[PDB]
């Protein structure tokens, strides 16, 4: 009913634990919207469960900030994370090329040398790549969108057009997951 099978299931990528990816893109006003609430769920959800965001690119365009999400993590600096979705919608940057990115981070405290070398990077791009093949296996469709377990996919829209309603059913698919 709230959510759909992925067939084939994808393969587990961390041993022992129940995988939720969260398929976002910074430019989603909702992916924005429900950004803290991802957060405080992943505070309390089970030790035996990951999270990961993954990036998501449905037209060229976006690919960039597959990239920046990337670059912000391999610069250790997971709290300009959420800056990106406040600075896009709230403060109305327009971070959508590496130029504005990099000058944006600069102003962040980071140095523009290394942001431009670690997006162009090849662990980058591979992590790119491995974010749209994660997309592709699980059939996204839209944005937010939470896959569990390798095996369903749900998101806002299924679970009644509600945020707090899909991260309830990916409680429920997390269980399920554990068989």
């Amino acid at each position: 009913q709230q959510y759909v099978n992925i067939n084939p299931p994808m393969p587990s990528d961390t041993p022992g634990k129940i995988e939720v990816l969260e398929f976002f893109a910074y430019t989603c006003p909702h992916c924005a919207a429900i950004e803290p609430m991802v957060e405080d769920w992943a505070k309390t959800a089970p030790q035996d469960v990951v999270l990961k965001q993954v990036p998501i690119a449905f037209n060229a365009g976006m690919k960039p900030l597959q990239q920046l999400y990337y670059t912000l993590q391999a610069l250790e600096r997971p709290d300009l994370h959420p800056k990106v979705f406040t600075a896009i919608h709230t403060e109305r940057k327009r971070l959508f090329d590496k130029k504005a990115m990099g000058e944006w981070a600069a102003s962040q405290g980071v140095d523009r040398a290394k942001f431009d070398s670690v997006f162009d990077s090849f662990s980058v791009q591979t992590q790119v790549q491995h974010a749209s093949q994660l997309a592709e296996a699980a059939h996204i469709d839209g944005t937010p969108a939470f896959a569990v377990g390798g095996r369903y996919m749900t998101s806002p829209v299924l679970a009644g057009n509600d945020y707090a309603g899909a991260l309830k059913v990916v409680d429920q698919l997390i269980v399920q997951s554990r068989k």
